[PDB]
């Protein structure tokens, strides 16, 4: 699954990992995040992440 990058902090979403803190489980792909999810580190909506990875 591919990695995902904040573009307003660099916080990165590994998706093995997952952001279980807030209701992402280890092992989500990002296109299955619902879309109201935030990056954890700074608040910004999942539309400003991009693909690290292909
Ligand atoms: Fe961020």
């Amino acid at each position: 699954m591919k990695k995902y990058t904040c573009t307003v902090c660099g916080y990165i979403y590994n998706p093995e990992d997952g952001d279980p803190d807030n209701g992402v489980n280890p092992g989500t792909d990002f296109k299955d995040i619902p879309d109201d999810w935030v990056c954890p580190l700074c608040g910004a909506p999942k539309d400003q992440f991009e693909e690290v990875e292909e």
